[PDB]
């Protein structure tokens, strides 16, 4: 019988560079003109220390690189990307710098000189973090960058430094969502209670190798001198996450869960009424100020009752 040819290496290996390829789920930009656009749309990186994230082949690498740039640290998890980022490094003599590191974990409160550092009233300091990454580690980044500034710490033991980043259209609309808008959400609050939050501009996802199947949003954030809220961020992200757990009822329905059921009625009424808001505001017209009335009067609330900030109404419900 007549049975197909063997498979040749070069057929091997493309079977299982490309399925290589589609297992991580990644979307590389290969478009130097784009990548050159999201730097220039960043503002000057010039004699700015700046801190790339997730680089992959390069693309954004170049584009900073060739923008009168100070400095260039980039962390990369992939170790296959590495021996292609060292070639970038020794066109450029003395300006990038390359770690193989994950980029939830890695420190960089003394990658950089602290001279460069600046009171937090000051302007913003000469550290600049950009980045493409995937849309699995690009929204639990923003979350944890988020927690640094109101600690102050992190990235931002420099000061007020500025966020260049993709996320997924969706992601980075609720980002910079207003009140009233159906993408108003617990990011919208989130970031910009902490953050001047500026949605640049949208790549499409044709850019993108290999395609992804939404757009990308390009979102710029600036960390506020006067947060909007001045309340822990864990008790900011827990009224703000039972506020929005039930977009189409009342908000009295979400914040309700805050409190335990044989007290839910009282507390819960007690809260909105001390924190003068309507009960039947959809939490998508939940304003900054009104938040941080709810932050501040649920503050007091915990300070009286120490069991209030650890209830769990899931537990309760079991
Ligand atoms: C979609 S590529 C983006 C690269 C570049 N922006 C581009 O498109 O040309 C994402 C890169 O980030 C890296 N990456 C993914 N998760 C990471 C993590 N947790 N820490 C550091 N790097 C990560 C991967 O190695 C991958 O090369």
């Amino acid at each position: 019988f007549r049975l197909p040819p063997l498979p040749t290496i070069r057929e091997i290996i493309k079977l299982f560079g490309l399925r290589a390829v589609k297992q991580l789920s990644q979307n590389f930009l290969l478009d130097l003109r784009l990548t050159d656009k999201i730097v220039r749309k960043a503002g000057s990186l010039a004699d700015v220390y700046v801190y790339e994230v997730g680089p992959g082949p390069g693309g954004i690498t170049r584009s900073i690189l060739n923008a009168n740039v100070a400095e260039l640290l980039v962390v990369e998890k992939d170790t296959r990307f590495i021996p292609g980022l060292q070639m970038l490094s020794d066109a450029a003599p003395g300006k990038l710098r390359i770690v193989h590191g994950d980029v939830l974990t890695y420190k960089i409160e003394k990658a950089f000189p602290g001279n460069i550092r600046r009171q937090w009233e000051d302007d913003p300091p000469n550290v600049h973090i950009i980045g493409n990454l995937p849309f699995s580690v690009s929204t639990p980044l923003i979350i944890k960058w988020l927690e640094n500034i109101s600690l102050k710490d992190g990235p931002f033991v420099y000061g007020r430094t500025k966020m260049t980043l993709t996320f997924q259209k969706e992601v980075a609309e609720r980002l910079v969502a207003t009140t009233g808008s159906k993408q108003h959400s617990r990011l919208s609050i989130m970031a910009q209670y902490l953050c001047n939050v500026e949605h640049l501009f949208t790549i499409p996802g044709k850019a993108f190798v290999p395609k992804p199947k939404v757009d990308v949003g390009v979102v710029h954030l600036t960390p506020l001198i006067e947060p909007k809220i001045k309340q822990p961020f864990k008790l900011v992200e827990k009224v703000v996450q039972n506020a929005f757990q039930f977009r189409r009822k009342y908000c009295h329905r979400g914040l309700g869960m805050l409190f335990p059921e044989a007290q839910r009625l009282e507390s819960t009424g007690r809260l909105l009424q001390l924190a003068d808001i309507d009960p039947t505001l959809r939490p998508t017209h939940l304003s900054l100020m009104h938040f941080k009335s709810l932050c501040d009067v649920y503050r007091k609330m915990c300070d009286e009752d120490p069991q209030l900030f650890t209830y769990n109404f899931r537990e309760e419900l079991k």
